[PDB]
């Protein structure tokens, strides 16, 4: 399924995933699709911070559901 | 009376308001619940931006009303 | 000099630096701070987006003022 990926500033990517996909697994093709490591990424979803362990499916994430992706500081 | 606030990253929080409020208090209301600073805030409803001095009521804002905040961005 | 970097989400980034710094030297200590590199950074000052080649004294960006940081 298609999903799609929002930052602050409007930039939209679209990404091509499963339901059972883990959010580390989506933070790696943001990675190599954009150059962003994971470390660095904050994925959102109706204001639901996402935890690296869990699933899509887990989030009701679905076709053409929007994320927002924010920068992650290491004292965050 | 409430209204309803959607955050950029897609968070809904709920404010209790009165129709003679202006923005800027609302701007305020919107700091004490989520911390986000004022200077940082634009509203939106109805696809028109909330003017700083005017009121709730001059935009027709009723009970559970949902407004919009949106990153503040000026090209230059 | 002490600037304030703030993201969007809530956290601030205390820098000490100087009005002659270009914004690549500031994304340069913010890369240091925390390791975000600098093309992956936008820095803002006041709605302004702030561009390569400048320094804080051309934007006006004096101490303790404060620059939200964005992806």
């Amino acid at each position: 399924m298609q999903i799609f990926v929002k930052t602050l500033t409007g930039r939209t990517i679209t990404l091509e995933v499963e339901p059972s996909d883990t959010i580390e697994n989506v933070k790696a093709k943001i990675q190599d699709k954009e150059g962003i490591p994971p470390d660095q990424q904050r994925l959102i979803f109706a204001g639901c911070q996402l935890e690296d362990g869990r699933t899509l499916s887990d989030y009701n994430i679905q076709r053409e559901s929007t994320l927002h992706l924010v920068l992650r500081l290491r004292g965050g």
